[PDB]
């Protein structure tokens, strides 16, 4: 019926419970006929970084949600923003058949809305990784509200997708022009557009 709710239906039925990676090809199987590619990026950043609490910003269907969390360690907690309940109600389901729903709280809402009340309400001291995949110009006003909320220690690694296709030129701009993010580009291809596209890593300084 529509897009996300067969999704949903399709990995159900094709996919292997608790089985992460059966989940992932089973959406981008799928939806080719941050998929697979962007995918050995993110992998790359979990595995080297090996954050504790990670802040995802856009939660579609579940995708890059199940893909950071298969890799997380036992303690570690996953939250993510979607401001649209219809995506959070199947990210939700992806969770649960994925069986990572321990790792991941799901926040359901604004980003501009929910980021001031991480530490009061979710008591998060500091985020260790920030994945940005919502509202392209939300990148930079996230990333400075972000910092004001001094919700970035030294060495949080910010991870900012499409960035490049379309958007996201402010953002760039500012956190490679800004001494307090030292930056890496990795780029990424897309598929039905044959365009080069990138991700931004932007490791916070103080
Ligand atoms: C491109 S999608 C996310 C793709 C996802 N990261 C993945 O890998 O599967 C963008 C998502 O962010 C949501 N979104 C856009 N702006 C937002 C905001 N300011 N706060 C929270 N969610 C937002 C949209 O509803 C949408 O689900
Ligand atoms: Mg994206």
């Amino acid at each position: 019926d529509t897009k996300e709710q067969r999704i949903l239906r399709y990995v159900q039925q094709n996919a292997k419970p608790g089985d992460p990676q059966s989940v992932l090809e089973a959406i981008d199987t799928y939806c080719t006929q941050v998929g697979d590619a962007k995918g050995q990026i993110m992998d790359a950043v979990i595995r080297e970084y090996s954050p504790s609490l990670v802040l995802e910003l856009g939660a579609y269907c579940g995708y890059s949600a199940v893909r950071m969390a298969r890799l997380l360690q036992p303690g570690a907690r996953l939250l993510t923003m979607e401001m649209n309940p219809d995506y959070a109600a199947i990210t939700q389901q992806m969770l649960n058949f994925a069986g990572l729903q321990d790792k991941v709280t799901i926040l359901n809402g604004a980003s501009q809305d929910l980021i001031p009340q991480l530490k009061k309400k979710y008591d998060v001291d500091t985020l260790d990784m920030v994945f940005l995949d919502h509202w392209k110009d939300r990148y930079l006003p996230d990333t400075l509200l972000l910092e004001k909320c001094g919700l970035l220690r030294k060495g949080t690694v910010l991870l900012a997708d499409n960035v490049i296709v379309p958007g996201t030129p402010d953002f760039l701009a500012y956190v490679r022009g800004s001494s307090s993010f030292e930056c890496t580009h990795y780029s990424s291809y897309l598929e039905y557009m044959k365009v080069v596209d990138g991700l931004e890593k932007a490791i916070y300084q103080g």
